[PDB]
């Protein structure tokens, strides 16, 4: 295979994995490709990629590049089967971003509700059986989805995008707003339990502190 170096943002010691959810997304893509690569952290905007001596910089170009040039059969395809696997998480980070930046405590419930509404949209998607889901015993569509991840039972590009952002939301909102993702979002929790069991996700996460540091001067209410 090719010679690859991924440059990611460094954490507060200038060495550890810092909070950069697109860097984690690319780290996941390369890991899931099953390709050799090195990861370098930068105490400097990341991620950047060196692929056979060429510097690449535009994330979208990079993601397209990798999916197209690291292809089957040597490498797994990572594009999701269903376009909505991508589309479901579209406003979730923005709602979190407004919630975590709000400094008016009496507005907290309104911003939290707006975040919960997006989590509900995600939960519904994760509970709705995909068109390809067939119960192995009855051959009926299951009544509630059982698939591991967004698109099916493998990690896809959808998950490499969404998972890093959900980790940030989970960590930062718990730290600064005492927020827990409701237990009643059983679809969301099944997905998170499955994801946190995969090392491509957990071992590319920065330490929670790095994410807490990102929000330390925005999330304190006044
Ligand atoms: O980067 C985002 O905020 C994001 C945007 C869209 S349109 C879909 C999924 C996403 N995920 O997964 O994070």
């Amino acid at each position: 295979d090719p010679e690859i170096e991924l440059f990611v943002k460094a954490g507060s010691d200038g060495e550890s994995i810092g909070n950069c959810p697109f860097c984690q997304r690319l780290f996941m893509i390369l890991w899931l490709k099953g390709v050799k690569f090195n990861v370098t952290t930068v105490d400097m905007n990341p991620p950047f990629l060196v692929y056979n001596k060429e510097l690449k910089t535009d994330f979208i170009k990079i993601e397209e590049f990798l999916e197209q040039t690291l292809a089957p059969p040597r490498y797994p395809h990572l594009s999701p089967k269903y376009k909505e696997s991508f589309d479901v998480g579209c406003n979730l980070f923005a709602k979190f971003s407004a919630y975590i930046k709000n400094t008016q405590k009496e507005a907290n419930k309104n911003f939290e509700k707006s975040l919960l509404k997006e989590f509900k949209r995600l939960d519904d998607y994760l509970n709705t059986p995909l068109l390809d889901e067939i119960d192995p015993d009855s051959a009926e569509e299951p009544p509630v989805s059982r698939r591991l991840f967004l698109d099916g039972d493998q990690l896809t590009l959808a998950d490499c995008s969404l998972l890093p952002k959900l980790n940030i939301i989970k960590v930062a909102a718990k730290k600064y707003r005492d927020f827990d993702i409701p237990a009643e979002f059983s679809g969301v929790w099944r997905y998170l339990h499955n994801a946190y069991a995969r090392e491509e996700f957990t071992h590319t996460c920065p330490e929670d502190k790095e994410i807490e540091n990102t929000y330390a001067n925005v999330a304190k209410q006044k």
